[PDB]
């Protein structure tokens, strides 16, 4: 019952030729099976992108003492595994340098858009969670800390993939994680 | 002159369709000229795209006007500013950021992409080279992973903001942001050599 083998034939191609380019008897000819059965997996483009970013939110809801801590680890092996897995390597580069918004892609984006609240949510949960056990201020801005944290992550993982990997993200990660980590605690420009 | 013109109908094309599926039929029809009158302004759409981007450096470097950190502090805030009031400025980086994709059809216009950037990389060096002899940064600061910080920072900030819809406020949230990366800056030993 691998319905796997259909997503990954669909990530090699968004990766090699984007997801404006890539065409549904691309995957089904690239997974080696007809067109109809692709179809009864997953019925166009949207849900096999749909079912990767699932694949990735999975991963890493599975790898997860403190709950501020945890966060810190979170975020710390997700760059190392943007690193040494390959699925992850390719679908964030899929989703940085390989989706462009277009109306083509119009509802691949509104999908991204789907898990981007989401991750929002779990976000605003770490935050709040985070007030109760003091690790951060109670008069957080947590509104513009959830836009300082996806800012901060966004930019590393756009730096990286669109300098071509030009820095060493295994030295260049823990440090900005550790200074967004320390201005959240004590910046006054993060509160209210 | 009316390089000009076939220029702005370049930005406007690349923003509706994205640079990869954009013709050089197109924007000839887009300016109303002629396939032979744009090709002797522009040979090809890397040509449009690179001076495309020198005009978007040539905008922020005329804007330059106590100490140069500060004045790194204010031509950061009018480029955000620019942002969100600057159509051509608006347009671009958009292009730039949500409609350029990494394929191979694309790696000539990349190449350009990758040359205005070292550019932009040695000026962030000079600003930091002048605040660290002015001592508005520390000596000990560490130069390289202050260049990729502060491009990281700033990056981040753009894509967030086109790859939401825009929505948020960039013009109260990036003097925030701009304002934490530079105590950064001069403060986080994470940002020095040892
Ligand atoms: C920044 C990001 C949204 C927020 C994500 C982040 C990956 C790490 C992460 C895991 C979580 O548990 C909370 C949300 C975050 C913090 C995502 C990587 C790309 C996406 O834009
Ligand atoms: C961050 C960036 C490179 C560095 C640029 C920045 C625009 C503002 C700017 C103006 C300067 O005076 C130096 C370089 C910087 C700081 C660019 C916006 C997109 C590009 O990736």
């Amino acid at each position: 019952k691998t319905k796997e083998h259909l997503m990954l034939a669909a990530l090699e191609t968004f990766y090699r030729k984007g997801i404006a380019r890539t065409s549904l008897n691309e995957i089904a000819q690239a997974a080696g099976v007809t067109r109809g059965a692709l179809y009864w997996h997953f019925k166009n483009k949207e849900d096999l992108f749909d079912a990767l970013f699932q694949r990735i939110c999975d991963d890493i809801e599975n790898c997860i003492g403190g709950s501020w801590t945890v966060f810190r680890h979170t975020l710390l092996h997700f760059f190392e595994r943007l690193q040494s897995n390959d699925i992850h390597y390719k679908f964030h580069n899929i989703l940085f340098l390989k989706c462009e918004h277009t109306e083509q892609n119009a509802a691949v984006i509104a999908i991204a858009r789907k898990h981007q609240a989401i991750w929002r949510e779990k976000i605003t949960a770490v935050l709040t969670e985070a007030v109760e056990n003091q690790d951060l201020a109670d008069d957080l801005d947590k509104e513009t800390a959830v836009i300082f944290i996806k800012s901060t992550l966004d930019g590393l993982i756009w730096r990286w993939f669109s300098s071509g990997e030009s820095f060493d993200l295994g030295k260049t990660a823990p440090r900005i994680i550790g200074i967004m980590m320390d201005n959240l605690e004590n910046h006054p420009c993060l509160r209210r």
